[PDB]
């Protein structure tokens, strides 16, 4: 449980290393800092306006932007799901 | 697992068709091509504005949108459930 | 597998006569006839816009009208969960 | 079970109680009263515009708002999660 969770943590800082520069000057509410760019990453995550109120107005700047958020969404996604039900079994 | 995860991607395709046929004339930004389909279909299936943004303003155009969107949504949805589950229990 | 399926189906559809009473003249938009009622049902039920886009709205005319929607979330969201995972189950 | 759903509800009412103070003077209609907090944050913990709706707007006054939502939502969405499978378990 304990690697799921260090697998995600290194996933969601690189992502959003990767995010702040790609975006950061055309975009910077959302991904202008480091800061800014983990709350959205966990923002697009959860999943809360991640087309319409994120990725649609920034692949409108950056056409393949989807490259980077689907593929992003897929293993975070799925990892946070692995990771809390790793907790659920790992106590029964 | 591989099974599942062959399946969604032909349903996932065959419905990008589909919506691309359907909706792309009245609504191009949405459905315009298969790749802006795709795109949609995926937004749509993770649940992100799929009534209010997508099927409302859809459904205002074409009356009985709901007939593809709603079965398209309890069937990719069930099946992602399904297929992420597989992963972990293999 | 079956009579969950079917309990849901029930409660979906005495949920959507009930909704249409309730709303359908202050909000016909949303539950004009028990057409409309049932596809605002499922997207509330999916969560899809469900208090900012439904729900605030309506509760700024009927000051209790969570009593009606959170009960149904509760039910609906816990049963569809139920059904999902009942299928997965009777598979393997 | 039990001592899940009667975990959550503690955690939900010190939180409601907490977010009133916080936020009820800048932002009175989603905060204003132990009832309007309970309610956003029944919201917030299903998803529904917990950024967009309701965290950016709130964090534009409250810079560091984040640091109460984000572990809320870490914490009751596994929980809900842990209760809802623990009933299917029992
Ligand atoms: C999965 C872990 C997710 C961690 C999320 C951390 C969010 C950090 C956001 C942040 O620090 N700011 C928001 C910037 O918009 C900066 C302001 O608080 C100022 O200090
Ligand atoms: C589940 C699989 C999900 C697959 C998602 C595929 C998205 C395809 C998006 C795409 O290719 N475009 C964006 C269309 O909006 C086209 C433009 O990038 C060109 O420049
Ligand atoms: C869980 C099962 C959910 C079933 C959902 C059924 C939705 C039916 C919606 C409907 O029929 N209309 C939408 C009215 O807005 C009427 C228009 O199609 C005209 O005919
Ligand atoms: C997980 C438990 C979730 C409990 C949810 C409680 C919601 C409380 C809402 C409420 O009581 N009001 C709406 C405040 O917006 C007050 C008004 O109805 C008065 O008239
Ligand atoms: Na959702
Ligand atoms: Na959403
Ligand atoms: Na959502
Ligand atoms: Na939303
Ligand atoms: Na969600
Ligand atoms: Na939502």
């Amino acid at each position: 449980v304990g690697s799921v969770a260090a697998l995600l943590t290194v996933v969601f800082y690189i992502a959003a290393v990767m995010a702040t520069n790609l975006y950061g000057a055309t975009f910077p509410e959302w991904f202008g800092d480091l800061s800014k760019s983990l709350y959205t990453l966990f923002q697009v995550m959860t999943l809360e306006s991640w087309s319409m109120g994120i990725v649609r107005p920034v692949m409108n700047v950056h056409p393949n932007a989807w490259v980077f958020f689907i593929p992003f969404i897929m293993l975070t996604t799925f990892t946070v799901l692995n990771l809390f039900i790793g907790i659920i079994v790992d106590a029964m």
